[PDB]
């Protein structure tokens, strides 16, 4: 076998050498060297020490600033809060997992690792949706503390309809690559949870569609200021595709070819790269939005414009 | 002329267009697009956001935990401060400079930016020598009965500061000088102009000899000695392999150092030789700026390879509890000598 399956895992390595051990009981240092694991744990340490200040600052500013209540400001606060969950709920476990070369925290840790990452990306994928329409309405012209809170609520509803099932009984979060990150069970059919039907679902209801919607809405496209809130949204959407296509693409190749001879590094890259999703959004924000950039500076200098 | 030489600078651009302008009076947008200056400003902003906490937590942890006092634990508190000094002393001035397209605060803004980047780079280099030594005295069977105390640790720290100031202070006093580099938002040692009357051709030879080759010779010869025992393998104050974990670490900090300062040192030596030659702004911006990650990686390695210190910041961050010999002044921090 080009792989080693367990009742709850799947290590991309042949146990013909009788060296493959569970990602839950012993380090996976027989997959890659101990330097690449501490390298991952360093990356995770950085993502943590940036994802926190940057998302929380963002959170503290829109909350602190009285005149910061645009749907954009709402969606961007959302991401800042989802990015914080990613960081504490998820990044916490993935940091300590790498520091041990396996899931020391057990499955509760694998679930923590995957739920917040999927919730993370899905809230982004869904908030990018709540934004695309707003731009078909304030630019293609067919809001506020009213409707933005429904889009913001809706993003959690939808994201949760994706990150929540593998926790209860539809699909399962399972260690990927160097067995340090967890994601949807693309690897096995597992008749018991038919993650074969969940992947066909997640890929359509939480990937394909949400995207085509962000597309035709875009294809079907103060009065001069909306061009920069647009160019931002456009950019936000593009940066998301860069985090998730490398992943989602790799994730699908595997779902269809369940059994191939791929290695651990194969999915470790698109998967660990994708975690910048927790930090990248609030950077585009300062960059192309004179309103926030200035208001953030005011939160820092305590008044000196 | 391939470059406009001023009494204070050297813009790597040609003024046969009159488009060049003093990096102390106007933005250097003519040297390259505005968005590139925006990326430097973003980049510096992200470094200041990381270098601060990472370095400050590293700092706050060592002080609070009363038994975290080995030469290593010491020499690494030194780096958190030097890095914080970079973050505030230099980095604050490098981000304002990028945001505005030139050195608005002028020559002192160039001095603070260049001084604290050199000071921090050298606080680093020399600390690697006090540590490369520390390693020897412990691993390759040295002395006869000796063991390091806190006292020895402070002398190495005091030494690194004198050796870093010995390199960074002169350009503020008249020996060589801090001049803007690349896109003109970073400041370093003058390798560009002869300026025979501040002794430029002189200092650069001194700095590269005394503040680069030598410490590297020593650090490399010590590492050559620590092959008698600790070859290359190492697979926290617990047993025999507690030192092998420190040595393997101290041996990584040297590799990181290289990757960080070689590019800069390399492209900087090129210039000193090929002065007046045709190079662009971008040329030096990259090594220079990448090198600025120097204010951030040391504690990253520390809290990654030191099982004792890590659990210690995890103890600090978790208010005292935590769900390896206990040294954090949190968890039976009582003495255990003899
Ligand atoms: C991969 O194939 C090897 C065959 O070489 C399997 O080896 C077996 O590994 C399990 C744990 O993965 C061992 O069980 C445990 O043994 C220890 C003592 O060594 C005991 O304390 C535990 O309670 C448990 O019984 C088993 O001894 C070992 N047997 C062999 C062949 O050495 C291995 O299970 C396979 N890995 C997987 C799970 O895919
Ligand atoms: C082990 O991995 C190899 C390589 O991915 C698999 O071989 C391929 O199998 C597909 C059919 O699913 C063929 O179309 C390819 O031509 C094969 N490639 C080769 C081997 O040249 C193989 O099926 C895998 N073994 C298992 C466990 O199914
Ligand atoms: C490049 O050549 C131009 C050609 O004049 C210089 O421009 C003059 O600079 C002085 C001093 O800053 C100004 O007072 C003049 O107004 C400029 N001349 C004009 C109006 O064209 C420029 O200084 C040279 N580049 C540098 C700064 O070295
Ligand atoms: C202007 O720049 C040119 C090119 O960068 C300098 O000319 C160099 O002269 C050497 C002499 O050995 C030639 O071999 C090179 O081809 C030239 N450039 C290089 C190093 O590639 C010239 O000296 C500069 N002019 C001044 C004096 O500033
Ligand atoms: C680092 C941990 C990771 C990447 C775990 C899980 C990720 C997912 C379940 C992602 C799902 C998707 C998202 C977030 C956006 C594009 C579509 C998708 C299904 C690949
Ligand atoms: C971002 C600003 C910078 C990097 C300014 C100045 C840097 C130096 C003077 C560096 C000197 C050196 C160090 C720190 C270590 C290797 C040798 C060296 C001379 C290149
Ligand atoms: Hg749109
Ligand atoms: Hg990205
Ligand atoms: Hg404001
Ligand atoms: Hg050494
Ligand atoms: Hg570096
Ligand atoms: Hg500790
Ligand atoms: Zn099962
Ligand atoms: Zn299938
Ligand atoms: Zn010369
Ligand atoms: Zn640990």
């Amino acid at each position: 076998m080009n792989g080693t399956e367990g009742p709850n895992f799947y290590v991309p390595f042949s146990n013909k050498t009788g060296v493959v051990r569970s990602p839950f009981e012993a380090p996976q240092y027989y997959l890659a060297e101990p330097w690449q694991f501490s390298m991952l744990a360093a990356y995770m340490f950085l993502l943590i020490m940036l994802g926190f200040p940057i998302n929380f600052l963002t959170l503290y500013v829109t909350v602190q600033h009285k005149k910061l209540r645009t749907p954009l400001n709402y969606i961007l606060l959302n991401l800042a809060v989802a990015d914080l969950f990613m960081v504490f709920g998820g990044f916490t476990t993935t940091l300590y997992t790498s520091l041990h070369g396996y899931f020391v925290f057990g499955p509760t840790g694998c679930n923590l690792e995957g739920f917040f990452a999927t919730l993370g990306g899905e809230i982004a994928l869904w908030s990018l949706v709540v934004l695309a329409i707003e731009r078909y309405v304030v630019v293609c012209k067919p809001f506020g503390e009213n409707h933005a809170i429904m889009g913001v609520a809706f993003t959690w509803v939808m994201a949760l309809a994706c990150a929540a099932p593998p926790l209860v009984g539809w699909s399962r979060y399972i260690p990927e690559g160097m067995q340090c990150s967890c994601g949807i069970d693309y690897y096995t059919p597992h008749e018991e949870t038919n993650n074969e039907s969940f992947v066909i679902y997640m890929f359509v209801v939480h990937f394909i569609i949400p995207l085509i919607v962000i597309f035709f809405c875009y294809g079907q496209l103060t009065q001069k200021a909306e061009k920069e809130v647009t160019r931002m949204v456009i950019i936000m959407v593009i940066a998301f595709l860069i985090c998730w296509l490398p992943y989602a693409g790799v994730a699908f190749y595997i779902f269809t070819h369940q059994g191939s001879d791929f290695g651990p590094i194969f999915m470790t890259i698109p998967a660990f790269f994708a975690k910048t999703s927790a930090v990248y959004n609030p950077v585009i924000y300062i960059m192309m939005n004179k309103q926030f950039r200035n208001c953030m500076v005011t939160t820092l200098c305590c008044g000196k414009n």
